[PDB]
């Protein structure tokens, strides 16, 4: 289900305690969140290396050049555009959705 501003605060404080690679203990301090869901939420949001600002179109153009160059791998675009792979895939679909509408 959804992630509340409270559950992320418990996730951050729990991650600081048991590190990464310890998600059953991390999940234990949560009520209705699986260990995998905690890994997802830190890998897609809580990690401070993930960007929080809107996509710059400098980042959109970087994403467009590399998706046409290498459509055979998505975890390959990510180490160059400072976002996650799953964020890259979904942002590319939006840029395709917006083009299709025009």
């Amino acid at each position: 289900g959804v992630w509340t501003n409270i559950e992320d605060e418990i996730l951050k404080a729990s991650v600081s305690k048991y590190g990464l690679n310890q998600w059953a203990r991390v999940s234990s301090l949560l009520a209705r969140k699986t260990p995998k869901q905690c890994k997802a939420r830190w890998n897609e949001w809580l990690d401070p290396s993930i960007r929080k600002i809107e996509w710059s179109k400098d980042e959109d153009e970087k994403l467009l050049h590399l998706a046409k160059l290498m459509p055979t791998q998505w975890r390959t675009i990510a180490p160059i555009v400072g976002r996650t792979a799953n964020q890259c895939l979904e942002r590319y679909q939006k840029l395709l959705d917006e083009a299709e509408a025009a």
